[PDB]
Order: structure tokens, then C-alpha cells, then sequence
């Protein structure tokens, strides 16, 4: 293996006790353990748990064992877990020198920085430190298939007839706003969607934030606001999950639209303004907000793609739990 972080790792003869560093790379491990999701999972890093309270209350339904797996509990406590593997993101820098001197193989992946390089190897490097290589395989023909069904249209798009595009993460509560995504992140999927970010040039790395002056004055032909909320929250931003329905999603989405300035916007008026759910910006299901942003770029193009459709597909044939609510929308 040779990890995103350019490490050379060891493939351990077993693995029964996995570490997740960051708990949301659960989603690239649910790809990989079929109907029992769960049963090599030793400890998580808790923003599985915490910030994505809907599609884990949804897994908690058909398996309540998952309240009883241990949060990274001090990192000595860890060590006692015997886990067999570590996988990180690209804070845990104490954990992880602790791993290594415990002679615990450590493996970096990547889905948020540079999703473009770095989704599907890193499922191929999970697939193989994991003992998971052909469900690996089959979940990267699938995404490839998934998003040449995107690319070999958009490739062929010259730059001055692609459309702008912001796209506002976390969208809500406007003191702070315009967090974005630059020349990574969701900007990777505003490019293979073929369009043009227009944060792309503004920003250094893959996340940032931009003035709203920035935004009213370019004046993009598309708007997209990014949330995970659950409907029963008073808090601001865009509802969307595994728990919201569509009617919730359009209620919630307004009331960011109807923000002051952001109204303004002629994307908003003419309803070119759009909802994807926040969490695609670090998982390998972020194929479906590809083919979401494809849609809304070139509408007629695009008609008959249904991501509902890939979703279904990829629920299926890879994961243990039915799909509920909304993962995107419309004004
Ligand atoms: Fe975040």
C-alpha cells in the first residue's frame, strides 16, 4: 500500500479490530462490510455520531449495538482495544504516535481536500488493508460508471459556455457568511459537473471563505447551499438527511434563499439556487452530489439522470440499511 499521505503501510494478516480517527470515514467502510456494517469496529472518533445524527439513528434502528462502540476514552484506554488498524484523514497527532509505537498500522485516506485524485484510491487502499478488496473493486466500477454517465459530457464543454457556480457550505446564519470550497473540496465536483466555480480563483486551498460583496458582484448563473441540519432545530441552515422529507428540505432551503442580499441574487430569482447535503463533502458516496450538480449545470442534458436512481443502486448493492429522505433540492 502506499496511503494519501505517500506513506509505504503493511497489510496486516488479520484485521477483526478496526479504529476509525474520524468517524465519518464510516460511509467509505459501510461500502466495504456488506450486511454487517458494525462488527469490525472497535472505537470511532464520534462525529459519525454527533453530526450526523439521522443516517446514525437510522442505523441505530436495525443495529443498537452501535451505541456501544467506544468514542476516541483516553488513547491509552484506546490501546487496550487491540485494534489491528488505524484509518485518518488527511488533533490526532498524539493518538497516532502512540499507534505507531504500539507497532498499529496507521493508513491516511482522503475525500475532502482533493476528492477528485484521491476518492477511489483510497478505496483501493482500504480495500486491501482491509481484506475487502473486491467489494473495493465493485464499488469503484460503480462510481466510475457513476460519473462517466457525468464526465464524458461535460469534458468535451468549453470554458465560456460552462456556467458560475457558488457554492455555499454550511449555508446559514449570515454575521459569518460565504464559506466555500476552492481548487478542492465540492469545487472538484463543480469542475468534473462542468462548471465554474467561482471561489476557484479566490481561494488557496480546497475550503475558504469569500466576502458576500465577492458573491452579489460576480452574480453566478447557479447558487448551491450545503447542509446536513435535522428538521427539528431551530438553529439556521439547510435540512437535509436521511430523516427530511421533501417539504421540509424547500422550507428550510427558502429561509436560507430569503437571507438578506442572497435574495438579490439573480441565481435565486431565477431559481437556479439548490440544496446538497453538507456530509458528500467527505465521503466516496459524493458521486451522487456530482451527478446533482451535473443536473442543475446543464438541466436538459442531464434530463434523464436520476440520482435517486444511483442512490437506490448504491444502497443496494453495497449497504445494510433502506434510503430515507433528501438528499438535495430544488427551490
Ligand atoms: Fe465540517
Amino acid at each position: 500500500i502506499t496511503d494519501m499521505a505517500g506513506r509505504s503501510v503493511v497489510i496486516p494478516a488479520k484485521v477483526e479490530r478496526i479504529l476509525l480517527g474520524e468517524g465519518r470515514l464510516f460511509y467509505a467502510v459501510s461500502l466495504l462490510e456488506g450486511q454487517k456494517p458494525f462488527d469490525r469496529i472497535v472505537g470511532w472518533q464520534g462525529d459519525f455520531r454527533k453530526l450526523d445524527t439521522q443516517t446514525y439513528a437510522v442505523y441505530k434502528a436495525k443495529f443498537p449495538q452501535v451505541d456501544n462502540i467506544p468514542l476516541i476514552i483516553s488513547p491509552e484506554k484506546v490501546l487496550t482495544l487491540n485494534p489491528d488498524i488505524a484509518i485518518f484523514g488527511l488533533k490526532n497527532s498524539e493518538l497516532v504516535k502512540q499507534l505507531e509505537k504500539a507497532g498499529v498500522p496507521v493508513v491516511f485516506v482522503d475525500f475532502r481536500t482533493s476528492p477528485l485524485k484521491n476518492t477511489l484510491p483510497s478505496m483501493r487502499v482500504l480495500g486491501k488493508v482491509l481484506h475487502r478488496e473486491q467489494q473495493a473493486n465493485d464499488y469503484i466500477k460503480f462510481y466510475e460508471d457513476n460519473v462517466r454517465k457525468v464526465t464524458e459530457i461535460t469534458s468535451k464543454i468549453p470554458a465560456d459556455k460552462k456556467p458560475s457556480v457558488f457554492i455555499e457550505l454550511r449555508a446559514g446564519a449570515m454575521e459569518e457568511c460565504c464559506g466555500t470550497a476552492g481548487k478542492g473540496n465540492m469545487g472538484d465536483f463543480i469542475d468534473q459537473a462542468g462548471g465554474n466555480n467561482m471561489a476557484k480563483n479566490l481561494l488557496p486551498g480546497a475550503l475558504g471563505t469569500v466576502n458576500l460583496e465577492k458573491v452579489l458582484s460576480t452574480n453566478p448563473d447557479i447558487y448551491i447551499a450545503s447542509g446536513g441540519k435535522a428538521p427539528d432545530n431551530n438553529a439556521p441552515g439547510v435540512s437535509l438527511g436521511a430523516q427530511v422529507t421533501k417539504e421540509q428540505a424547500q422550507s428550510s432551503l427558502q429561509t436560507i434563499l430569503d437571507r438578506k442580499g442572497i435574495n438579490t441574487l439573480s441565481a435565486v430569482k431565477n431559481g437556479r439556487s439548490y440544496g446538497i447535503w453538507h456530509n458528500f463533502y467527505n465521503s466516496p458516496y459524493n458521486v451522487l452530489a456530482i451527478q446533482s450538480f451535473a443536473k442543475w449545470f446543464y438541466p436538459q442534458q442531464f434530463a434523464d439522470l436520476d440520482p435517486n436512481n444511483t442512490m437506490n443502486s448504491l444502497y443496494s448493492q453495497f449497504l445494510a440499511i433502506e434510503p430515507t429522505g433528501t438528499y438535495w433540492v430544488d427551490s
